[PDB]
């Protein structure tokens, strides 16, 4: 399959860039991974604009998973389950959406096939990216039946 | 005043290390924190073996927060709160516990004064360390009203 992560803002701190580099390399063995890093920025007109800027990158064929706190908190086994089930049917494209400070436009949310929540806590989106990649790498390991 | 982090596994990845150092640095300004790493291997006897290891580093008069997937999930607000409300319970020594890949022994859990959860999904311990430290900073930052 081929995974796409559409995020907001460019990674600043090097330790995160390196960490993501690593997992991306690892996940690369199980499927294709591409991280679309697009530029950022009462005032929801910016949220909405960013919302169309994201949709511009989303494939009509991709099963979209937007990261949001009002989302379903799946287990690692459940995220793995979801991906396996998508492979079972023709769903070879999976795209994850990580909003920015502002958040995600109602339009992006409407397009999303599902909302996933990683925690009740707040994490900087730079870090959320690193967690997300690792987690997807973990989902595939689970699915390939590897102990990890 | 004093926050300890007792974890299983000597962290190598200087990317994580870089991140942890960087965050643990801003923290020493509100309280100094020390991370205790224990050597790890790579059935169950090994997990318990790691339990006493963890316990021999935990003062009996310390408030122990065990990070368990099954633990209670707080928001950065509920975490900032429980950290401040400890200073008043006559608990100046607080220790966070992050188990190895196997998990936390039975003795560690029962020694735990509270069980904290960061998500329903599993994170690698090495990565959980950077997340715990980042969250603690956020808590302090939140506690002093200072915006983060």
């Amino acid at each position: 399959m081929n995974i796409n992560i559409v995020t907001i803002g460019k990674l600043k701190e090097k330790y995160l860039k390196q960490g993501i580099e690593e997992y991306t390399k690892r996940l690369s063995a199980y499927a294709k991974i591409d991280i679309i890093e697009l530029p950022d920025e009462d005032m929801k007109i910016i949220k909405d604009k960013e919302g169309d800027r994201i949709l511009s990158k989303i494939s009509p064929d991709a099963h979209v998973i937007a990261l949001a706190i009002e989302g379903k908190m799946k287990t690692s086994e459940e995220l793995a389950d979801t991906i396996d089930k998508l492979a079972t049917y023709g769903k070879s494209k999976v795209t994850f959406v990580i909003g920015g400070s502002l958040g995600l436009s109602d339009t992006v949310m409407k397009r999303a096939d599902e909302k996933l929540s990683f925690s009740k806590m707040t994490f900087p989106h730079q870090l959320m990216r690193l967690i997300l990649v690792e987690q997807i790498y973990r989902a595939f390991r689970i699915n390939r039946g590897e102990p990890y």
